[PDB]
């Protein structure tokens, strides 16, 4: 299948699996990705997602260039470009090798944490090839890179390498290709060593008020945070601190 | 007293002084901090604030874990988390050693300029210990660090060191611990070598429209800037330039 | 003339030409700059602008310190400070040598791409000399530099050098002064090797929703992007990809 | 089990009837009723045979007086008010048929409807301040958006009621009728909504409300997915065909 | 060439008259008419002799029924509605004089005016949902801002019309007159606008509308360039002089 | 010294009376009066015995005609309008009692109130454009938020007045009474406000107005500190006790 989806303990692996097309996303892959995000959001055993891709040449080069009765945003909904935005409420680590361009770059930018192989190259080549539609593949770059660096990518369509991405904090870690799966899994293990409902709430709060004035943010009541107060994990955090031991999270 | 507050010339020193609890903020310290911010805002002899902390182990590890008739946001109001937001209108330099975590990190992030000892470590361990409430301690990190680095802190609860903070421009300067007080004072001296009402106005304008579209910002009338036109310092800036001499500011 | 304006192929050169006043912008230069931006926006042969300045000492030190019947924002409108904001819809490269301060820094920050000579120094000395009016020269720095670095500039009025600007991604490239014109032209050549109407649309979309929540951005319909669908260049991009050849853009 | 009929839900043709049915408590919403309402809104949103909803209530004394004086957060009205828990949006057009007392959370609930028909016995109010209760975001925000500023404040701050005629005068309600005519009047409205193209009605509702508190220029430059999707529907083609052949369209909701 | 008179444009003193003049299509706006309207708004905005605009329409049956059932995007009404293309703002105060049917894009166009005078034959509506059409941002956003919430939704969702008296009742229209009196009533309004200081009127309009969907605190701290520029005008001085000498000001529009 | 009585301020029980008292200038607000008003609002906000304010004015001709034709910026009305200087918010509920001319900055000031009772002599307007004055953010923003769009524009752009009956019709005013009954009518309103739980009233006002120009979804997810603080008050307990014992609550404002 062109998307490989597996649940291993509390980690869901969503893996692009069409290396013969440099993992360009077909309409069928978008269907399978949408099924994955739905399951990821609905299943309380899934605490984190690793988004990855098969092969060495490319994580993802964007959409595969007819024709659908429903609007589907690129990445099974996840980009919100071309259709309704789907939000993945679990923390996500993207493991990126090789080319990560256009819609593929946008997709990686939907992740929370990004670990790149030292072969990774990021870019937005749409202007350079003369394509632009919908809202543009430009809004995440403006929020995740320094202003003039984002504009450089968006307007020239030239790529930047893993080291430069790391330098600006677009990516959290750069490793040799051989170490990419293990590195991604170390990050998922860190995310799942924290209280998973608290991690989810923190993500929802951070991102849900990111483009608002700070004062508006600070006065926001976020439902996942409200609901955390009634959880077993919340009680487990107090018990464990009171008994000077490590908490054991259950995800409820 | 657990907060030490002193006015020396045109600098107010607000110093956390409970090193035996790694400067965790008690309800009493929050009262004393609120008194400090009130005096800082109301006294025209105070042109800048240095926020610092006693001991080597930690600037501040957040709130000390009953129970109050009024809502008090952490840091005598300054964070706006847990109660009404108090804004310090004078420019503030935070001098941070050792651990700076949770609410302590948020508090440092309320400062304008941050100077860190090379022992400083910044983090938001709330998710990792299973605590989250109110709006979350997440909104300043999203505004003061690159997107994926902020998310790394918020979601894994792991710390970053002074050198990495400096690298991203979270901190303005890193010095040896022995040099921290003097470095903080150099920054307060720079702030007070500029026209102090103009500095205050600039801070109010920059921050008062920070999460708005640029066009909205550029069309804003800010009362401190309007009021600057009628000051003696404003006339002193023109006189001094006209007579090719250094201006002598009076703060009126 | 104190602004030198030339069209060479698809690049417009807008050059400040009053080196005897360190390119401080007079009311007459503001008139000439406004004429330039009007022509730049209206002429479909102009695909990119290089904003530059004569002499080695300074790109621009801001406004020249009576008195006009109309409000004119600094830089022929381009800053939107002191009058209506004029938007340059073509991609702009600023080539900055020497001092780039106050209104001159703000003006450079209106460009998309900034190439600096290794002599460049950026700063906002208004607070330090005791001047502040209108909305303040503070809003672009908050959007183009890390929060605490922006505040350092705004509040102390001290300069940063080309290497530090590059480090944070305020500037895209630093070169020796002798290489500045050629470097700026390499960037204009990259911008014009991409489809120029698509570049313009991408710029309008990125910047038109920059201070909005991401969800608002992603749901925006941008007229330049809508209009791109009906262009000859848009068809030329498909033809060229279909025939495995380089596209030849015509700007229509 | 004893509560399982405190919300009456029935689908008749293309209209869903969601009826509050605990008149003994003046239709104050219990936790059980919030569960049933959440089931109703889920079904209303998911079922493409449902083109409009009539929200109504049993008895003559009251449409709804609010919450009845849980470990999951549930906003009042099975999610619909968004007060006390996540906001649930009903994407189908809704007519509220209101008799007697419509107060507090009950009034907020009626205000979630698109069209409101009131019996001439209806009295609307927000008594929370007057009885000394206030929590969450306050039951104040819809009033500020659906009445003139000073009238909204009067309700919010005094906690006194207004009558049906005054509500109609300010265009808080669309029609006032005798209590005997209320069900039938609500059904006339639902028939009007369902005589229009139902997916277009939905898309218009999503657009109108989705940009309501934004600047007009932002609203005008919004792309709304239900509008984009409408271009690919059978009803969109049927509209053109019917106009081209000077006949009444026959909508199929697809 | 055959369309060149489908918009009648004339300047009389300080009033520009922009008159839709294709009554045979019930003043549905063709592509040619959109071109002529865009020319009109350009001239209206650029010419300092024009202090106010009356937007009107020929015939008794209809002010405008919308778009007539191109490679540049043109918003309906020569840009003025901002629906289908870039928004064109008319900076001069505008009076719409509306008779008969004022529906769809036609109603949206009237809503772009500042003052609306209606003949007692006027009927306002948004029939798009009812005929099964919806595109772009929807013709819904101005209704939500110019009518009470539930009345706006009634129009938007049912596609049924309201009459002049009901429009006047909610303050959608400023005056209702007999059809014979419509031109003259519109001119009384334009005379009132032009008896005030015209650059101040413009600046007030730009301020009011430029911050309309923002929080009040944001609005109050806005600097509006037309207001800043007004301080340097002759009319500003003439206002002070006239008040100082207890006489009527004579405005020159400079 | 000669101005020290141009604002009359008195506290009677839980009502503060802030009365403009320079009828010889038709209660145009001088710089001295702005100082006294700022003192009043400071006391009103700080004193927990004050639960409501009645803002009124001496004489029959005019409530207030605006600013009287300084090195600190002072917004008109001791800060209250936020026009010309920092905005001062009165956190206690306010009733404005308006007679005669209520124009310009005077009208803006009345619009800062929550409830407005007008004598049948009241005339409201914004004559700034008509006399050729406009500065700062414009005296236009509250009108756009408190009247129907086209009625607000009519006032703003023509500078002509409307009468009390028309203001009441659109719900700009809450009640119209004969001039002889004005003080007593204003006091009935203040009694209604103070019969509700005063800290809850305050908190409702802060919530309603604090999110008024934001999208509804933003409003609904707002945490308001006066609401959070209300949970810890004696009045909150007294409300529960009184409801539990089927008796009238006795509020203490703590």
């Amino acid at each position: 299948a062109d998307i490989d989806f597996r649940i291993e303990g509390h980690v869901a692996h969503v893996r692009l699996n069409r290396p013969q097309g440099l993992n360009a996303i077909t309409q069928e892959m978008d269907d399978l990705l949408l099924d994955a995000w739905t399951e990821v959001n609905a299943n309380s055993d899934i605490w984190a997602v690793v988004l990855s891709a098969e092969g060495e040449k490319a994580f993802c080069i964007g959409a595969d260039v007819a024709e659908r009765k429903t609007r589907m945003a690129l990445g099974g909904g996840l980009t919100g470009i071309g259709g309704p935005l789907v939000t993945c409420k679990k923390p996500m680590v993207a493991a990126v090798q090789g080319f990560c361009v256009g819609g593929g770059f946008e997709l990686a930018m939907c992740a929370d944490i990004i670990v790149a192989a030292d072969t990774a190259q990021f870019g937005l080549p749409e202007t350079k090839v003369g394509i632009i539609g919908e809202c543009g593949v430009v809004h995440r770059a403006m929020r995740q890179l320094p202003y003039h660096i984002a504009l450089q990518l968006i307007l020239t369509g030239e790529r930047i390498k893993a080291d430069e991405a790391r330098h600006y904090g677009l990516v959290n870690e750069v490793v040799p290709f051989a170490e990419l799966e293990e590195a991604a899994l170390r990050w998922a293990s860190k995310l799942n060593a924290a209280s998973p409902l608290a991690v989810q709430a923190a993500k929802a709060a951070a991102l849900g008020r990111l483009g608002h004035p700070l004062e508006v943010a600070l006065m926001t009541r976020f439902e996942p945070i409200e609901e955390y107060a009634a959880t077993e994990d919340k009680k487990e955090g107090e018990r464990a601190a009171g008994e000077r031991r490590k908490p054991v999270w259950t995800g409820k």
